[PDB]
This record gives C-alpha cells, structure tokens and sequence, in this order.
C-alpha cells in the first residue's frame, strides 16, 4: 500500500455539451497511462500523485446523480468550448460547483478551432459566473496556427511540433509575446499578494517572489473559493493537456484541504467525519454497475477509516452485514485487484449482494452514522409502455427485472382495466432516460405514451356502508354481505384495516376474502380512477347464506362497500406538491416570481447564492411540465433549476372539476 493521503487529487470533469469533456479525459488517461469504457472511477498517476477521475453523470438535469457525485469528488476541472463562447446551460454547471463548494479550475478546450476567443470565455466567467478568474497561460497563434502556449507564473513556453501530443520542446517566450506575458505575470503576483502576506510585502518592494510561494498562495485562494485558475488548448490536437495535468496537482484539493463531510448519528446528530485512516471506518456507495466479467459493481468513497479486503461491514441504511469480497481499482485498460482501500481514496468492490446507490457503510466496531438523509422519494410520474410483438414482452418483463437492481427507485405495475404496462418514477428526466436505456441497451423495440401525473384519492368525512353480492352467476348461486366503517386517516399514513366481527356472523374463512376485494377497489378510485389512500376500514357486521357463500362472493361483496363508501365520504383528489430551487441572474428576480404564482405557487424565500439569487417554493407537479423551457424563455437561457417531492396535497375546489 503505497499511498499517501497528502498526494491524491479526487477530480471531476464538469462541461457544458460538446466543451471536450469525454476528449480531454480520453487524453488524460492517454498521457498519464505512458510507463513500462467509462466506469464510474478510474486511476492513475502524474508527478507521483493518485488522480481519481470522478465520472460525471453526464447531463446535468438529474440532480440526484450530481449532488451524489459532488460529495464524492474533491476538485472539478470545469471544460469550456471557447468557440461558441459560453453558451446558457454553461452558467449551470458553474452553479453546482458553487452550490458544492468544490474548489475548481478552468481550461478552455478548443484554441484550435475557428471561432476561438480566449479572452471572450475569461470575461463572460467575471461577468455571468463572477468566478474572478486568473490568467494562467496565453496561447501562441491564433486558430490554425495555434502552436504554442506559454505559463505566465514561470514565464516559459511550450511549441508543439505536430498534434499528436508526441513531440514537445520548452521555448523561450518569443518576442510578438513577452510584452502580453509580462503583463499577465505582473497580475498574476497581485493576485497572490491578497493571500499572502509574504508576497504582498514583496510585491510591493519590487522584488519578484519564488515559484513555491506563488503557487502555494494560488493553489490557497483555489481551495478557499475566491480564485479560479484557466487554462488552455486543444485537446483533439493534443496541445496543453500535461499541462493541465500539472494543474491539477498544484492547484486542486487533497482529501486533507477540504471541510470534512458531516453526518448524522442514529440520534439526530451532527458530526463531522474526519479524513483519518486510522479512525473507525465510514463510506459512501455511489455507482452500481453491472460488468461483463466479474459480477456487480458497487463504487465506493472512503471518508475516514480503511475498508480491508475479504472482510465484514455495517450497513446502516438497511441494517444488515454484508461481506466485502475483493476490491478492484480502474484503469484505462486494465483491472487492478487491490488488499486495501483507505480514508480518502475510492474505487469499486466485489460481492455486496444487499447494498444500493447512496447507502452507508460503516467498520463493524464502528460508530452508527448515515452519510446521506434517509427517506425514499416516491413515484410521482407514470408512463405507458406497450411491446411490439410477443417476442419483445418476453424480453421487456425480463428487462425491467434486469434492471430494477441498480435503480430500485422506479416502481412498476398494471393498469386496473387495460392491463398495460404502467412505469413510475421521481420526474420527468427520470423516466425518459429509463426508455431510451431499453431500446439501445436492452433492445426492446415498443411505444411510449405522454408522462402523467401519479394523483391519490380519499375519503373527507366518516361513513357506514354495505355491498352485497346476490345473484346466480354460472350454474350456482352467489351471497356475499358486509357492513364496513371507513374513516379518514391523517395524511401519508396509508390503508388500515380492522375486523371487530362478533358471532361468526360473517365466517371464519371468507374474511381474508373479504379484504383482496377491498384492495382491488382502493386501486381505482370514482374519481379520476386513480389509487385510493389514507383511510381506516372496519369491518363490523354482515351475513351469509349456508351454501351460496363463496371467496368470490366476499371478494365483489367488499368491493363494492368500499366504492361505495369512497363515494359517500365526500372524495378529494390529491397532488403531489414539489419542492423547487430556482437559480436565476440577480436581475430577473420578478419575471419569475410572477411565474411561480400563475402556477399556482407559494413563495417560500429567497436567499443569495454567489453573485446569484435561489428561489425556493412549492409548486404542484401539475403546473411543471416543459419548466425548462419556460425557465430559460425568461432568463434568457440563464436561469437553472432542481425539483424534490415533499408532500400530498387537497386539490383547490376549481382544479377538481377540470380533472373529474
Ligand atoms: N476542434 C476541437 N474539437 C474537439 C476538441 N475536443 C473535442 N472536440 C470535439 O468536440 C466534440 C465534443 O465531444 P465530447 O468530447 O464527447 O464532449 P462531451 O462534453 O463529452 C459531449 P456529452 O456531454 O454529450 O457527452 C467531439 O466530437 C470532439 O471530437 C478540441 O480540443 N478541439
Ligand atoms: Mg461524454
């Protein structure tokens, strides 16, 4: 075991689309793999560093996904295309950054292509971002030409022979740049001297400081928030990536820089889990994988402590033992089995039979905590799915089932009547990456229907009510008789049911009966057909006839009590109420207060977030669809936002006939 806690950079590639995100990590990889895909992390070394590349989702708008990713992650290299400029969405990767407070770096990718502007993505980052950035590098050439770059804190640079990455000579700084390099060194000091007492007493002196003091006092402000290095070149034509490589080992964080992750004790708690590998062990579970040749996948990050091969740990998210068999490092192009993963480093562990996304894994001995909040959201949009021609079914009953292991989170059912195939889950994105994850990855060819809210039913007010089922149904005769007490049964607790039957009066045997056709009825409701919940069921009085009785007969007999009595007890629809953050540009603070409103929203408060305003606010589900759109038609593409259930809601009186 080699490792030194000091020494390891945990990173994260964030990008608009199409900045390089996928290009430059190929190249990373490419550089750092040179002595003697995806997956969720990889390793590899420079300079005598460990450097876990953190794979972002992508596509930012699962913000499950990013805030899970964004503990994990210490440092983020943020990728711009410097052709286009810095385009809308942009602005919201720079938010989660800030929203983290993970400590980062720029590199403008691209200072090869036609349209590339440097100093267009430098201003728009002190403007939009307000990331006030400081100038590391300045290219030589300009789009074509674009040969050289050279480093203005050591003042030397680099000319690059082809674009291969295989040919690189350090070149004094030629003369149509050293007035320009000058300059930027010159600011670059200032820069320093704001962290630095040592250096501001220097600088003012004249005296021009050493290399260890600037970039001990840049990499200072870095960690701390108030900087934002750039960087330059192109990663297609593989100039200035070991570059970046270098200033991800000087500037970027070790798991010993950075605020210590705070948990929660089984009592309430607040601790703060501290980086020692000594300590009792905590980690966190972030990527279940399903590999070729080995078996499940489950990536971890450790926080404090060690987790040792062939081995034991607690799972305090469900409870239970679970044995670590081995444990795997990822490389480029290899696998690495490994005897130990200690406090700070990650990578991916074999065996785990009972663990999930998110979960908490503890040492044995260990102190009880939780890494992440408890409860599990719940199913709010569903959709329709119907498969082509039998042999896709078979296939797409086996797919779901193939695929409900690492994403318990979606639920599936059938349709009360037609019979379908109905798919639920936290949102819209949610869903509409599971599709697409079918056709491609699992092959199933079949037609999706337009997402539709998840509504509830229930009863307001107390009733007594009786079914009966007598009739002559297929050559024999059918009795069935019960009189039930329903009640309202406060909110999210759910179905309740008690028999208090005296005499025999309604047998033994038929009560289970009794109960599956309650059930069934409860599933589709007299008034949008949606799921009845939150009520008490009582079942006090009945009778039978000797030998008509049957399961059956109790079955629609209690069917019918209970429509019967959903429908007397003055019903209500209920909708699922969101809660929802919304970043927006300081300025157009009440273009979207006067949006929220005419969603039928309730304001919650409003407090700064970098140079930006979050807005936060319950907003029916209801009133949310194609948000993104309207966000972004009134922010001028700017704007960004998150989306969480919190509650069930009565619907408004005017909202209930638009619905029936
Ligand atoms: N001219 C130029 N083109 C580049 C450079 N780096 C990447 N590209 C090109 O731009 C495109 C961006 O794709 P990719 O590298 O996957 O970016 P990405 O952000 O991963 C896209 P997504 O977020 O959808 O996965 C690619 O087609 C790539 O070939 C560069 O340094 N210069
Ligand atoms: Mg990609």
């Amino acid at each position: 075991v080699e490792y030194d806690l000091k020494r390891l950079r945990n990173i994260g590639i964030a990008a608009h689309i199409d900045a390089g995100k996928t290009t430059t990590t190929e190249r990373i990889l490419y550089y750092t793999g040179r002595i003697h895909i995806t997956a969720a992390v990889t390793t590899c070394f420079w300079k005598d560093h460990r450097i876990n590349i953190i794979d972002a989702p992508g596509h930012v708008d699962f913000t499950i996904e990013v805030e899970r990713s964004m503990r994990v992650l210490d440092g983020a290299i943020v990728v711009f295309d410097s052709s286009q400029g810095v385009e809308p969405q942009s602005e919201t990767v720079w938010r989660q950054a800030e929203k983290y407070k993970v400590p980062r770096i720029a590199f403008a990718n691209k200072m090869d292509k036609t349209g590339a502007d440097l100093w267009l993505v430098i201003r728009t980052m002190q403007e939009r971002l307000g990331a006030r950035p400081v100038v590391m590098q300045l290219p030589i050439g300009r789009e074509d030409t674009f040969s050289g770059i050279i480093d203005v804190l050591r003042m030397k640079a680099y000319t690059y022979g082809n674009d291969l990455g295989t040919d690189i000579r350090e070149i004094p700084i030629p003369e149509e740049y050293l007035d320009q390099a000058r300059e930027y060194h010159e600011k670059l000091v200032e820069v320093a001297a704001d962290f630095d007492e040592n250096i501001m007493l220097k600088y003012l002196e004249g005296e021009e400081p050493t290399e260890e003091e600037l970039v001990a006092a840049i990499r200072k402000g870095t960690i701390d928030l108030k900087i934002t290095p750039v960087f330059l070149g192109s990663a297609l034509k593989n100039k200035g990536v070991q570059l970046l490589l270098d200033a991800v080992v000087d500037y970027l964080p070790s798991p010993l820089d950075i605020p210590p992750i705070k948990g929660t004790t089984p009592e309430g708690e607040v601790v703060e889990i501290h980086p020692d590998p000594n300590g009792p062990l905590a980690a966190l579970a972030f990527k279940i994988m399903a590999d070729p040749y080995v078996g499940r996948l489950t990536f971890i990050r450790v926080y404090s402590g060690t987790l040792t091969s062939g081995s034991y740990v607690y799972n305090t998210t469900k409870g239970r033992k679970e044995r670590v068999a081995r444990l795997l490092r990822m490389h480029a192009n290899h696998r690495e089995e490994v005897e130990e993963l200690k406090a700070g480093d990650l990578g991916a562990v074999v065996g785990l039979k009972e663990t999930i996304t998110g979960d908490t894994l503890v040492g044995e001995d260990a102190p009880r905590v939780i890494l992440e909040s408890i409860e599990v959201p719940e199913p709010v949009i569903d959709v329709a799915i119907e498969p082509k021609t039998k042999a896709d079914q078979e296939k797409l009953s086996q797919a779901l089932a193939r695929l409900a292991e690492e994403d318990p989170t979606f639920r599936v059912s059938t349709h009360p009547e037609t019979g379908q195939t109905i798919i639920s889950g936290m949102g819209e994105l949610h869903l509409e990456i599971i599709v697409d994850r079918l056709k491609r990855e699992f092959k199933v060819d079949a037609n999706v229907g337009k997402p539709q809210v998840a509504y509830r039913e229930t009863i307001t007010k107390p009733v007594d009510v009786e079914g009966k089922f007598i009739r002559q149904t297929g050559g024999r005769g059918q009795y069935g008789h019960v009189k039930i007490k329903v009640e309202p049964l406060p909110r999210g607790s759910g179905f309740e049911f008690v028999n208090a039957i005296v005499g025999g009066v309604i047998p033994k045997e038929y009560i289970p009966a009794v109960q599956k056709g309650i059930e069934e009825a409860m599933q589709s409701g007299p008034l949008i057909g949606f799921p009845v919940v939150d009520i008490k069921v009582t079942l006090y009085d009945g009778s039978y006839h000797e030998v008509d009785s049957s399961e059956m007969a109790f079955k629609i007999a209690g069917s019918m009590a209970i429509k019967e009595a959903v429908q007397k007890g003055d019903p209500v629809i209920l909708e699922p109420i969101m809660r929802v953050e919304v970043t927006t540009p300081e300025e157009y603070m009440g273009d979207v207060i006067g949006d929220l409103n005419a969603r039928r929203g309730q304001i919650l408060g409003m407090e700064p977030r970098g140079n930006a305003q979050v807005i936060r606010a319950f907003v029916p589900l209801a009133e949310m669809f194609g948000y993104a759109t309207d966000l972004r038609s009134k922010t001028q593409g700017r704007g960004s936002f998150v989306m969480f259930f919190d509650h069930y809601q009565e619907v408004p009186k005017q909202v209930q006939e638009k619905l029936i």
